[PDB]
């Protein structure tokens, strides 16, 4: 099995993860026999990988046969226990012949990559290292076994046609996640889902690009012995528009993580907003005129996409959100999240400064902590119930006093924890001052923008991505168009409740596996059938009623959202990929 | 309301715990005319009780009334704000007149109190006070409401007498929660079950003593205007030997404690075992040889009573467990636990010295800890990963080395925690030394003899007693002859998994409330219709069982124990008090 990719290394939302899930399972039911194809990128993607230079079986005859002739091939373990020999590619140690390459590819199949975007040239030099190491494999295995060859996106497309040219005796299959000429089309500011029988290919291509890669797509999707897409509604469109159907539907799962309890998830909830928590004090120092155990944290994550992730109708259905709880006389406070990746330079003086202000109001508290004890302690050995004013001084108020003059604010918490270097020019902090949104006193839901993925090692909020939404309570993912959606499907299984679409694939597959959807946590909001205000005016609605039920009726939620982590599981859907090798091996050779 | 009893202030294992359980549904439902008669003891009873010896409103007028009259009578709240406004009276106080109050007796129902016992002459002089009180207070109210007296056990059962000879206008209520008659004959090695109408009542009453006892609880039985039982197995009793049918069944309840989750009881547990764990290191210091993840702790509590409580059949269970264990090759071991409040003079050597090395053992790795962590951090400062071998120098080994060989230890770990006063007659320990149990290495069932009541202010174990419970994994009371049974009440509640009897009360209760018992944690062990060697044999299966089944297993079955908490809950169980009330109301005045 070659399971070959872009992303196996580097650190992309897609590809990488159902990979990395995937991989586990996919090796303990057949072996040693799986071998992983990718790029190296000078990013760190060496410290996640246990390279192997040196001469190791399974396979060792690659190295000793075409490593020493001007490649770069190596072998790693990923520090994942599931088996994943993989196979490394270098991108930049061989790119001095790549007009040899394009002159063998417009002799092959009339197709390349122009010189506009690198991402694609890189891309299809690692298609023909990726080739020249298969076949070398083949060569040196004397073609004994009948190997079993699988690709993800475009960026791994080109390996189709170079295998078809040189006419390789391996099953081919092709696994496309995401057709690209749809997402840029919905970007377009055009309809996409009322037709889709009414779109000429050719016109649009090219406009917008994607001419040499909807054509190698397509290419690739012809040639390709069994093609194979991530949902229903992802074979909908692959079949109206590459025109090829694909053989089976292949729902992306993952690797849940199941524990000796069934309500350690809810612990690691706990913990989690407790660390959230702990960065909301800080955010807002100087402003802590809201009930904390009536605050709830939502959040929409992934790539900073606006209006295919829907960003926009979540903040329009935050502002409403926000004018019903002001006029309502509520108690509870939302503070929602941003988690989408915007290019800035580093922190805001604001939010690290809040941070440190919050853990110096820590220290002097811990301080008159310790002073507090000794004394108590003292009185307790001597025998005495303190009367409790005796214990402390006048110092000890004095530096209280100067702590908390310290840490008053005039101005409000900001928006955006990072310094953005276009802020005239965001979508999402143009609209948040738009709608009249700075995290006020009177505002009744607070906007924290976090324009960067989370890790476990940032100077505020050491938190991984995981471990974050684990804390919050409801994930808000209105996203319009996007095939799969992995936020929603993880948000599920680690038991929070989150807010999908029906022109989803996770909402699809979960809209007709259950019997009435949205009592399991699953807010299917439509969004086909619906205009964007109708739209808003739903998720508003959905957003209220969460708001409105109690602290139990949350606990009950999460457990039965977390109920339908099997569902997803990739023990129930790796069945799909297991029929497309059937069928791949069936089709090229029994 | 009066509800005249003997435990309101001192703490005792029966009566204290129903009525600490009871004021608060029994006062937010009725209101502040709910009153409560007690004792006085010399013992820390004041500590508990918020004493109102100032006029204080809400019957003001026996105060100034009849006070200053050479008795001696408090106000108190008990720091329980279930509005318990409770009538606590003195008994040393007024002891200077006996003479006079036994001539009363003598001429009212001929009953009294020999002086061998000084128990009964408290109870009497009590009983006595709360009549005074209770004339005073319905001469000073003009008798303007009919108030409902309500008297618990024989310790406060002379009232009833006393109040018919001067034909008070109240409504007599008379609950006894245990016919002490039963529970004499039950230790008298004759068998009490089989048969109950062929008991002479007057010919085994004063051999045994309980004469005058039998003859004014039968006088009390008899003058009430409402009879009360705690059982239904219980009223079978009271029917055929006092002879007077109970009017109806009251089943004790609980105070259950509702979290804001289900599954807090579960997090409570972890941290008591934790604690427990803590404690078990302590005492088995340099004979740590087994996993204490495969360590369960089961535990038998209440009072030192030995063929009652069934303490005989659970060490022969305990034996044999041990001995399938052993032969089972068996990584699981069972600390089996012992709360029976024997007399002793102090702790013994070794449990304080165990407990002493665990927390030194605890200190040198603590210090050896921040060694560590600062050479740690010094090498994340420099930004080189530790190598591991250059951090720990001579002297730290040196000192583990130290800390090692102090630690070892020949002897075995005892059995009993404190140093008794008399080992060579002690049931427990006598039992445990036949069956051949010293916490040895091949042991698989260690015992540990705790003989007092657990407090959270103990140099070891500083747990309560409801923390403990909550630590353990199975509560084991195979009791033979006890009425209701509170001890597996609370451990269901708390979500421990338990061993009832069908002689038992709370097990008759839960026998016929669920459909098939024992698949809700209710191991509901039969003892009247087996013989001793069987139910042991039954035990040991029971026991085996719980053994046998995984972690997750557990989990389950304490959610399901946990799960019948509604039952025992005071909303439920407490109409049957509304009940009697209404029936003495009735009977008594319209
Ligand atoms: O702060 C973040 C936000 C998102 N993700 C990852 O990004 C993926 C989102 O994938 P999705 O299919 O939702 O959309 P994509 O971003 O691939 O277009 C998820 O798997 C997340 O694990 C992450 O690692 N850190
Ligand atoms: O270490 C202990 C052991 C027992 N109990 C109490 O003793 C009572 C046991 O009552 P039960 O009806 O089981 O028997 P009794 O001891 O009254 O005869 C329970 O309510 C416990 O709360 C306690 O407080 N601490
Ligand atoms: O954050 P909330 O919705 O109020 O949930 C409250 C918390 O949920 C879970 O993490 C646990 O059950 C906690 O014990 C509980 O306090
Ligand atoms: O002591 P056990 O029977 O092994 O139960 C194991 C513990 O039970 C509960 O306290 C919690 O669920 C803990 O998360 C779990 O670790
Ligand atoms: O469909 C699988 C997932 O990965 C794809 O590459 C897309 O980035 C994402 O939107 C999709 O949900
Ligand atoms: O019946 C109520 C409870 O209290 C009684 O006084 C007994 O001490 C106890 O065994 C009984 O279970």
């Amino acid at each position: 099995l070659f399971e070959v990719a872009w992303e196996v290394a580097n650190k992309v939302g897609g590809i990488y993860t159902v990979l990395q899930t995937k991989a586990k399972v996919t090796g303990d039911e057949w072996g040693d026999n799986y071998f992983l194809v990718g790029p190296y990128t000078e990013q760190g993607v060496r410290t996640q990988v246990e390279l192997l230079e040196a001469p190791t079986p399974a396979l060792k005859r690659t190295l000793d046969s075409m490593n020493s002739k001007g490649c770069k091939v190596y072998f790693g373990r990923w520090l994942i226990e599931g088996g994943p020999l993989v196979v490394l590619l270098d991108v930049g140690a061989s790119a001095w012949a790549l007009e040899r390459w394009k002159g063998e590819l417009w002799d092959t199949c009339n197709i390349g990559v122009p010189w506009y975007d690198r991402e694609a040239n890189d891309a299809v030099l690692f298609g023909f290292l990726t080739t020249w190491f298969l076949g070398e494999f083949l060569a040196q295995s004397e073609e004994k076994p009948h190997v079993v060859a699988h690709f993800h996106e475009w960026l791994a497309g080109v390996g189709l046609c170079l295998c078809r040219a040189r006419r390789l005796p391996v099953a081919t299959i092709f696994t496309t996640h995401a057709t690209l000429l749809g997402r840029y089309l919905c970007a377009g500011a055009v309809d996409f889902y009322n037709n889709l029988e009414n779109f000429n290919v050719d016109k649009e291509a090219g406009e917008r690009q994607i001419y040499h890669r909807y054509c190698m797509e397509r290419a690739a999707a012809h040639c390709a012995h069994v093609f194979t897409t991530v949902s229903q509604i992802t074979a909908i469109e692959a079949q109206h528009l590459l025109k090829r159907k694909p053989d089976i539907v292949t729902p992306n799962g993952l690797n849940v993580k199941k524990f000796s309890a069934m309500h350690e998830f809810q612990n690691l909830h706990a913990q989690s907003k407790a660390r959230i928590q702990e960065f909301v004090r800080g955010h807002f120092y100087g402003h802590l005129d809201f009930n904390l155990d009536k605050t709830l944290y939502f959040f929409i994550a992934g790539r900073y996409e606006f209006s295919n992730k829907g960003a926009d109708v979540f903040l329009e259905a935050l502002a409403r959100l926000n004018y019903l709880l002001r006029v309502n006389g509520s108690e509870q406070t939302v503070v929602a999240f941003f988690i989408m990746p915007a290019r800035t330079n580093n922190f805001n003086v604001e939010t690290l400064k809040g941070q440190a202000v919050r853990k110096q109001l820590w220290d002097t508290a811990n301080t008159v902590k310790e002073k507090f004890g000794r004394k108590l302690y003292e009185s307790l050995l001597v025998g005495s119930l303190p009367d409790m004013n005796k214990m402390l001084d006048k110092e000890d108020f004095t530096m209280m006093k100067r702590a908390i003059f310290a840490t008053q604010r005039q101005s409000f918490p900001p928006v955006c924890t990072h310094n953005m270097l276009d802020d005239s020019s965001d979508p999402i902090l143009t609209t948040i001052r738009r709608i009249g949104l700075f995290n006020s006193s009177a505002d009744r839901v607070k906007v924290i923008f976090h324009p960067e993925f989370l890790s476990s090692t940032s100077p505020l909020l050491p938190v991984d991505y995981e471990e974050f939404v684990r804390g919050c309570h409801l994930g808000v993912f209105p996203s319009y168009y996007e095939p799969w959606g992995y936020t929603p499907a993880e948000c599920t299984v680690m038991g929070i409740p989150s807010i999908s679409t029906n022109l989803s694939g996770f909402g699809c597959f979960m809209e007709e596996h259950i019997a009435d959807p949205s009592a399991y946590g699953i807010y299917i909001l439509d969004r086909r059938f619906r205009s964007l205000d109708d739209s808003c005016s739903q998720l508003t609605s959905f957003l209220y009623s969460f708001c409105q039920q109690s602290r139990r009726q949350r606990i009950i939620q999460r457990n039965r959202t977390e109920r339908l982590s099997d569902l997803l599981d990739w023990k129930y859907l790796g069945r799909y990929y297991m029929s497309a090798r059937h069928m791949a091996l069936s089709k090229a050779f029994p």
